[PDB]
């Protein structure tokens, strides 16, 4: 948190120690309305997130794995030599908008808009999700995805004209028959505040996600362990 750049110091300062997280999603997929509420904690020092999500409207009409990317990259571990490149922390506490279109190959798309900001000491992720053009027989509304996730690298590019970042990446979801469902993500992030942000050189976030269940939980839910580390700029 002792850094030579006071702009870095201000961001690092806010993410020193364990930060409580609240997640709120309102969704509509092919006219199925649903809400998700999430709580847990982030430790940017280790790039570690632990979250439990509950569907507060009853049964989730889509498989949990499809919402992992939607349901907080400000908890990524940036190596010391890369902290000038951390757009996500530099946007805080006023926060950032995260907008995505997710194309499910041979199926529907998700459109998502999220505000990620601090309410007091709490980091909040407030999401609107719209899904259209899904098949009723398909892998998503048909619940044919396995309850698991895989290692994945995001490439991060600056958008100088938007004072933000953009990324374009593929998620592979395991289908129960051994096949895969591809999900093409398009992502843009823009600051909420008017102050300056750090615009990064091209680099990547390495992600690792583990899904589990709370054996005592009767509500429809997901437990999520994520590790996210930045890489791809060398020190020497």
């Amino acid at each position: 948190h002792h850094h030579t750049d006071p702009m870095v110091s201000k961001g690092e300062e806010l993410f020193t120690g364990v930060v409580p997280i609240l997640v709120e999603l309102d969704g509509d997929v092919n006219g199925h309305k649903f809400s998700v509420s999430g709580e847990g904690e982030g430790d940017a020092t280790y790039g570690k997130l632990t979250l439990k999500f509950i569907c507060t409207t009853g049964k989730l009409p889509v498989p949990w794995p499809t919402l992992v990317t939607t349901l907080v990259l400000c908890f990524s571990r940036y190596p010391d030599h890369m902290k000038q490149h951390d757009f996500f922390k530099s946007a805080m506490p006023e926060g950032y908008v995260q907008e995505r279109t997710i194309f499910f190959k041979d199926d529907g798309n998700y459109k998502t808009r999220a505000e990620v900001k601090f309410e007091g000491d709490t980091l909040v992720n407030r999401i609107e999700l719209k899904g259209i053009d899904f098949k009723e027989d398909g892998n998503i509304l048909g619940h044919k995805l396995e309850y698991n996730y895989n290692s994945h690298n995001l490439y991060i590019m600056a958008d100088k004209q938007k004072n933000g970042i953009k990324s374009n990446f593929k998620i592979r979801h395991n289908i129960e028959d051994g096949s895969v469902q591809l999900a093409d993500h398009y992502q843009q992030n823009t600051p909420i505040g008017d102050g300056p942000v750090l615009l990064p050189d091209n680099h990547y976030l390495s992600t690792q996600s583990k899904l589990s269940k709370d054996p005592n939980e009767k509500r429809d839910h997901m437990v999520l362990l994520e590790f996210v580390t930045a890489a791809g700029i060398t020190l020497g």
